[PDB]
């Protein structure tokens, strides 16, 4: 059978990252919706205009809200999109058969929502030539970030065709992890987010989110299955689009 | 010898269209600058905030303005980018070694700047599922347009990998031809735009700008050479990126 995949991109990026995967899915007869979150991609809003993670995810929530009733989706969250889908699952858990965490941050149901993001930022190394900034909001300061080209090439796009790195340099935008908003947020519920089925999909060569951090997350909060994509970098939908399709196709079958 | 290519995209698109060509050029040892015009791509401005063609091209003019002194570029204008480069050539003619009109509107030095755009809009065919709109400005109404998916697929991306049509659907924005602003504008000068070296590069299968309209334009206003890319659609930098590279590489050699 065929399913409806809702694809949710990562921060500093947009729906455009799914341009290789979307036709592969649709060509197999699945329906695909590539959500464009706020201040992301060609969204007209600056990131300064998006002060809470809730506003950031609004387009995703809006997509599920207006979903034909009784329809269920495969919700795919890439990277920071993992927080987004957890957010959405806690509102519309019954519109989601399975949550797919693709090289994503996998939040738990026990600590503040920002937990795995904080534990991540505490890792040694820093972030290459990324540019940290701050922004005062109605509710304290919001931490902003824009990636640097060297950081992107070395830790996100190492296995991508050069065209895709170049394309990213032309499209990536300043964004946020909303670590501050998320720290003040009510923890994800077990009745909502917790009740939804969830699997993990990880690239074997993810240099943005270390394999061991990924394992600490899954350890911290179990999933039904863990699929691995051999040779994928962080941007596995650009480096290994076909293998990503194979993974999601296996997921669709299992669920 | 290696040159500095300045790439200027078309309306409703952005710098992102050059993602296949940029590395081909740079890999051959040319330097590449893919300008992002106003209200284009990930530019934070709505098109409603850009009321004149001058504002639209400002990033291009700004790029040439801050160019190292005595440096000359190969300025590539794609589609409506042809008007943009003609605009720029009329300001900084000496910073430009050759103008490359890629499936572009080639304005002359005789009629109002909007001329070839008007003559274009008068042609039968219409524009599929494109969405026409208007917008009141400080200087009368501005005509806006947003492409429709069917129109794009059939007349711009017919020869492109499906991924690139899908990518475009995710990135194209509402834009304008500034036909109204351009009609009120002083015609391009012969001392500026006219003095600069210009060639034409055309796709053999361009369904957005008909081969015969392209020939009427070149007829209307001659170029040094006309290169043809066999099998290219309108978006030739996405369908035939390597042949596009071959053409520009030939151009660089001829104007070396």
């Amino acid at each position: 059978r065929k399913h409806h995949f809702v694809l949710v991109h990562n921060a500093y990026h947009g729906a455009w990252i799914w341009y290789k995967l979307k036709p592969l899915l649709e060509s197999a007869g699945h329906r695909v919706t590539a959500v464009e979150l706020a201040a992301s991609g060609i969204d007209p809003r600056p990131i300064q205009a998006v002060e809470t993670v809730d506003e950031y995810s609004k387009p995703l929530i809006e997509t599920l809200k207006s979903l034909p009733e009784n329809e269920e989706v495969i919700l795919v969250g890439f990277s920071f999109g993992g927080i987004n889908i957890a957010l959405a699952a806690d509102i519309f858990p019954a519109k989601i058969k399975v949550l797919v965490f693709l090289n994503a941050f996998l939040p738990d149901t026990t600590h503040v929502p920002s937990h795995v993001l904080d534990k991540y930022m505490e890792m040694p190394g820093g972030l290459g030539d990324c540019e940290f900034s701050s922004h005062e909001t109605r509710n304290g300061t919001m931490s902003l970030l824009k990636m640097g080209p060297k950081f992107m090439k070395a830790r996100l796009y190492q296995n991508c065709p050069i065209e895709d790195y170049e394309l990213a340099k032309m499209l990536h935008r300043q964004g946020s992890f909303f670590t501050e908003d998320l720290s003040k947020k009510e923890k994800f519920s077990e009745e909502g987010y917790g009740s939804v089925q969830r699997v993990y999909v990880m690239s074997s060569e993810d240099k943005a989110i270390p394999c061991d951090f990924i394992r600490w997350m899954i350890d911290n909060f179990n999933v039904s299955k863990v699929y691995e994509i051999d040779g994928g970098d962080h941007m596995v939908m650009l480096s290994k689009p076909q293998k990503l399709f194979d993974s999601l196709s296996a997921i669709a079958t299992d669920y």
